[PDB]
């Protein structure tokens, strides 16, 4: 029993991420994501007329552009954040989407015994589910010319709004209430689809 | 102060592949292993035990006619299967690599004892568990699941049906049927693994 929890523990509370040739392999949840360094250089460019679509993200003083690590925990926080939209677990999720959201650690500390007593097998299978799920709702969005309201999705905490929005650059993720925002390559996801 | 980032990752995969976690579910059991679930029927037990006492008997004489040979749970298989795995993986490999000594020893963990977490108390293999090896290995496992996968089920003009995998000290053979993988290992044990358990990663 201390062993399942500690296994699933390892996988659910670290956010592995190394780097390689193409940029960074991340590990969590016991699914590989691989991240492509390209992006900050565009995005900081710009700051492709895509800019005009964005004009708070590209013509705002005060918008900062994140690494695209920190885009793909913001998305696997939203995806957590989207199954959490279904009791006692619920504040697992809720702490772990949080802390993917809102910090920079690659360990997840507080609040340890309490989340730890939940965790499973059966619940880290469900997670990875419907992160897989998540990730393929992302890739059903179309790019299309304008805003338009079906290339986007949008998940609010209590303390943030994210909005994930599929580009010719690949996924604009951005999360406000100031505003922070990265690109993450459509290649993050290719081996999902 | 607190164990450096690399030392988090080490306890991580060192959490993956040396635990071999066996749950129960209504359908079998759900095995989590590498970072990778299989879900395994319980099923299938009753046939072999049957025939163990047509073609299948006299194409398998020494797993059906044959008083010592000895019928092993699906997990067995599955473990024996990736056991397998892991070797065809060090094969292609020289000695040179951490990555040899580890897939060699948790290979053997998997394929000869039945316990779930493999204690691994050799400081220098430990240290040298990284993601970029753990990647390999799940890399060549899902490989290895769809080589078996595109076997053939045994035939009449000998397309090719099974894969044999040699060691110092054991033999398996794992064997396409209509029933699933038939997998044996000889120094017999054997067991059938229903191929639902692959069909996600074909």
């Amino acid at each position: 029993k201390d062993m399942e929890k500690g296994v699933i523990f390892s996988d659910l509370c670290n956010f592995l991420i190394t780097q390689t040739l193409q940029g960074w392999k991340v590990y969590w949840a016991g699914i590989e994501f691989d991240v492509s360094q390209k992006g900050m250089a565009l995005l900081t460019r710009l700051k492709a007329m895509t800019r005009n679509l964005f004009p708070h993200l590209f013509q705002n003083p005060n918008s900062v552009i994140q690494s695209p690590i920190w885009a793909l925990r913001v998305i696997l926080a939203a995806g957590l954040q989207d199954q959490l939209l279904d009791e006692p677990l619920t504040g697992a999720l809720g702490l772990i989407s949080d802390w993917l959201l809102t910090t920079t650690s690659t360990h997840f500390n507080l609040r340890t015994r309490s989340v730890k007593d939940q965790l499973s097998l059966r619940m880290l299978s469900l997670i990875r589910s419907n992160i897989l799920q998540f990730i393929n709702k992302l890739d059903a969005l179309h790019v299309v010319n304008y805003n338009g309201l079906l290339s986007s999705i949008e998940i609010g905490t209590s303390t943030h709004t994210i909005i994930i929005t599929r580009t010719n650059m690949g996924f604009l993720v951005e999360v406000q209430e100031p505003v922070k925002f990265s690109l993450l390559h459509e290649s993050a996801f290719k081996p999902f689809t």
